[PDB]
């Protein structure tokens, strides 16, 4: 007794039974109710009764299908649900390009995904017609109603795929939570032996780098995507299925002909979801999720639609953010120029290549924390190895002696400690009552020896120096310049898990890969950005004139200090305050090259070892030795000079630098013969012009905060990347990647 639909403002002239399941099925007549699953997708009521009343024959089949839905998923097992997931028909779209037609496939046809890759117009039960006159048909007039603002509004139940690419890495989620079906038979990390690729958290997981809630949108998801809001399923579905297929193939750029295939999903909804991926995977791509790190991408190909392609900005410096931002930005289809001061690219990652069968960086080379970490992504794309630096560091003190265990971990427990009593301290302390990370430390330590009577021997005083000094390379400072209550203020935010590694290879085959084939101008160091007019305006300090829409700055934190760009407009006084609040730490580094590798005796195949301080005075001056060889064959060590020893050797010339590691390295090993080294370098950051430092750490009175001030773009038009503006991962190769691209997506959106 009706032939309308049983939903308000539904579109269907002539509802249609696509069920056909009762031999009293109303077909395209009347029902004493039409059930809605979409504009375009209606089933009657004798239909409905054929599966969920107990004395017709399709009882079992909906009884089974409920049981299987009801113990893996936490939706109810609804006739709707169950039309949706077992009976609406598969649409596919003809993939003649001239044709792209979709279809509505016979009742029993089981789409596959070759199926999707192969469907022509006409395509018999067996996978290709002799004409493709089949193309020729109409389309049904419900596919054109799909794409519809208000045909989505008018889905009653989200899709939910099958055999989702994402499953095997969303086992402790319910599928429908999640956009993935019940039903399908497939009810962690990525594939690989590194396992460095884990997408998604675990349920209620935190703390963990670049992991996303499989099961939640983000504020910038439902911002982008402000449809989903009602329910998310569609979008989450859609969003893990592209992550799981990018971080499966990592080396191509993934593309909506990529994913058509794998999203399986029954109805007229399947081709909304082929609809969608299209826009889900711009977004993505845009933010840096996907379809990034050094992705080979062709002349013409672009991975942004020509929407965005009109737009042209100069990078300022070609270190790991400027060249993330150029990569991202060159690859998206957007014009971009970079502007070098120096005779290479890099920055703070500077690899000597001449000492025989390792590389060895000048500044740059260890990973901390390889998991989602963009460098261990790369390093995949490119097919080259790290080394996980093993467990063993003994600590070997001048004479020869090795430091006993429990003496380090007595003294590193302590210096733990007193690190915690800092902690609790500051939590009441205002930035104006900021106290130097130092002086807490020597003041705390002096009140813990006095009302406790513990005294601390010699050794255990120098082997507590020794794990301060760790602290100062870490901040790159002496911790009288560091902030006790911000030193570490990034700790807060989820941090990069999994291993520290040696990049073996060297960060500069990454950072290389990354500047392939970019407009790039070595030797062209900004003096000026003027963006008072129109374009902007960059001149370099001979005098070469640039414009372009857009500026990304991404000098070191030492150069902004130190005012090498004039900025017209000049920067706010805020910015100014937040670049000034922090401190361009440094460290120096030495290699060495000995004829042959005479610590093995000693050290026994451990990847450094540590040299006791003789003295509170002496701690950074080469506290690690690190050797450069994970595959102990060749023989070069290097080590790291930091703390207040950095200033000690500002003096020296190289080779006075040299001769003091090697009269150290005589002491450790006392009781042998060291032989001179053949080939070394002294690094000397701190007064190379256009670097003049190694990384950013919170100075007393700071904030972590600056971090995101300097971030700010201004005006849309001049933008900020660098290790010194990512508050999350502050001083890293990893957070100075990361901020190029979170600026390539700031300039890429408008
Ligand atoms: C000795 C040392 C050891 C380190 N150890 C590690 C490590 O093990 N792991 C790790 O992740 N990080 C390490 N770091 C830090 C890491 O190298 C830096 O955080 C990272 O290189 C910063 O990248 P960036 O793009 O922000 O800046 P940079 O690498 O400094 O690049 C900025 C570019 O800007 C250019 N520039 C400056 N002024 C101008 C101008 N006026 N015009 C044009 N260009 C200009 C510079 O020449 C430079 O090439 C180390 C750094 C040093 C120095
Ligand atoms: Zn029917
Ligand atoms: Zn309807
Ligand atoms: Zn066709």
């Amino acid at each position: 007794k009706y032939r309308k639909c049983e939903k308000a403002g539904c579109t269907a002239t002539c509802p249609v039974c696509f069920a056909s399941a009762s031999e009293r099925c109303a077909k395209n007549g009347y029902t004493s109710r039409w059930y809605h699953l979409s504009c375009g997708e209606h089933f009657c009521n004798e239909c409905f009764d054929h599966y969920y009343r107990s004395h017709k024959d399709g009882y079992d089949k909906y009884t089974t299908w409920k049981k299987i839905w009801t113990s893996n998923g936490k939706t109810e097992p609804s006739p709707k649900a169950f039309m949706a997931d077992q009976q609406l028909p598969y649409w596919v779209q003809c993939t003649k390009p001239e044709c792209r037609k979709w279809r509505q496939l016979t009742k029993e046809i089981q789409l596959t995904p070759q199926i999707a890759k192969t469907y022509r117009c006409g395509m018999k039960p067996n996978t290709k017609p002799e004409t493709s006159d089949h193309c020729s048909l109409p389309e049904d007039l419900r596919v054109l109603e799909v794409s519809n603002h208000w045909w989505y509004s008018m889905l009653i139940l989200p899709p939910l795929l099958k055999d989702s690419v994402a499953a095997p890495l969303l086992s402790a989620y319910y599928p429908d939570c999640v956009g993935m079906s019940p039903s399908c038979t497939s009810t962690v990390h990525v594939p690989g032996m590194n396992r460095y690729f884990q997408p998604f958290y675990q349920p209620n997981e935190c703390g963990k780098a670049l992991c996303v809630r499989p099961d939640v949108m983000e504020l910038d998801e439902l911002y982008e995507f402000p449809e989903y809001s009602r329910d998310p399923t569609m979008y989450l579905a859609l969003r893990n299925l592209i992550l799981a297929l990018w971080y499966t193939n990592c080396k191509e750029a993934l593309t909506p002909q990529k994913c058509i295939p794998h999203i399986i999903v029954r109805g007229l909804v399947r081709i909304r979801c082929v609809q969608e991926v299209e826009r889900i995977l711009y977004f993505m791509t845009r933010k840096g999720l996907i379809n990034t790190g050094v992705l080979s991408v062709g002349a013409d190909q672009y991975l942004l639609p020509k929407d965005y392609h009109n737009k042209s900005v100069i990078i300022i410096g070609a270190g790991p953010a400027g060249l993330a931002a150029a990569r991202q930005l060159h690859n998206f289809g957007i014009k971009v120029t970079v502007l070098e001061a120096k005779d290479r690219i890099g920055g703070r990652v500077w690899d000597d290549k001449s000492f025989k069968g390792v590389t060895v960086g000048r500044g740059a080379q260890i990973v901390n924390g390889c998991i989602n970490n963009p460098v261990a992504l790369m390093c995949e794309q490119l097919g080259i190895s790290m080394h996980k630096f093993g467990e063993r560091c003994d600590l070997i003190q001048e004479g020869g002696r090795i430091t006993d265990p429990t003496i380090d971990k007595r003294m590193d427990f302590h210096f733990n400690a007193l690190l915690d009593v800092v902690s609790e301290w500051r939590k009441d302390k205002t930035q104006l009552q900021d106290v130097p990370l130092g002086e807490k430390i020597e003041e705390i330590y002096k009140a813990f020896i006095k009302e406790s009577g513990i005294q601390f021997s010699e050794l255990e005083g120098q082997v507590l120096q020794f794990h301060l000094s760790n602290l100062e390379y870490a901040c790159g400072s002496n911790l009288h310049q560091v902030s006790a209550r911000s030193w570490d203020h990034n700790e807060f935010f989820a941090q990069f898990a999994g291993d520290h590694t040696l990049l073996t290879p060297g960060y500069s085959v990454i950072i290389e890969k990354l500047a392939e084939g970019l407009d790039i101008q070595l030797k062209s160091p900004v003096q000026c950005i003027d963006y008072s007019g129109d374009e902007v305006q960059v001149t370099t300090t001979d005098g070469t004139g640039y414009s372009a829409q857009k500026v990304l700055v991404t000098v070191p934190l030492a150069l902004l200090q130190k005012g090498a760009i004039q900025f017209n407009p000049p920067l706010s006084e805020k910015k100014m305050k937040a670049i000034n609040s922090l401190g361009a730490g440094i460290i120096e580094k030495i290699a060495l090259q000995f004829p042959y590798r005479f610590w093995d005796s000693k050290v026994q195949g451990a990847d450094f070892f540590g040299h006791v301080p003789p003295s509170a005075s002496k701690r950074g001056l080469f506290a690690v030795f690190y050797d450069m060889d994970p595959q102990k064959k060749h023989s070069v060590l290097m080590s790291v000079i930091a703390g207040e020893a950095v200033a000690s050797v500002r003096t020296l010339d190289d080779k006075q630098v040299l001769q003091q590691c090697m009269a150290t390295l005589r002491e450790l090993f006392k009781e042998q013969e060291v032989p001179d080294p053949t080939k070394y370098f002294v690094t000397r950051w701190s007064t190379d012009p256009w670097i003049q430092m190694a990384y950013s750490f919170v100075k007393t009175g700071g904030s972590g905060e600056a971090y995101d001030i300097i971030a700010e773009d201004i005006q849309g038009t001049v933008f900020f990347a660098g290790e010194a503006t990512n508050r999350h991962f502050p001083q890293t190769v990893t957070g100075a990647y990361l901020s190029g691209v979170r600026e390539a997506s700031k300039i890429a959106a408008f």
